[PDB]
């Protein structure tokens, strides 16, 4: 089974990710992400924007079962992260969550 915490970090370290709603939506729009991760407490219109643009491109969205606080901490940031996009998984198995 896919270890979220471990595979997210593995993607961060060996692949390419962009963080935050703005970048996530932008990469969704341009069809440039392989997966978009959204925190459970992401602002309703941000969730709905991501889901829309991702659906247009056939990019899977995964809702993280935790707050933007926990997601930030997982990503090693001392701030909230409401969404992120996996551009290149690298050695990560994170895309299986799609």
């Amino acid at each position: 089974m896919v270890d979220f915490a471990f595979e997210l970090r593995a993607a961060q370290d060996t692949g390419k990710i962009v963080m935050g709603a703005r970048k996530s939506i932008q990469y969704a729009k341009m069809g440039g992400a392989k997966l978009i991760i959204v925190a459970r407490n992401a602002r309703p219109d941000i969730k709905e924007d991501i889901e829309y643009y991702a659906r247009l491109s056939g990019i899977p969205v995964y809702e993280f079962e935790g707050t933007s606080v926990e997601l930030g901490t997982l990503l090693g940031r001392p701030h909230t992260v409401s969404a992120l996009a996996v551009v290149d998984p690298g050695e990560s198995r994170i895309l299986a969550l799609g």
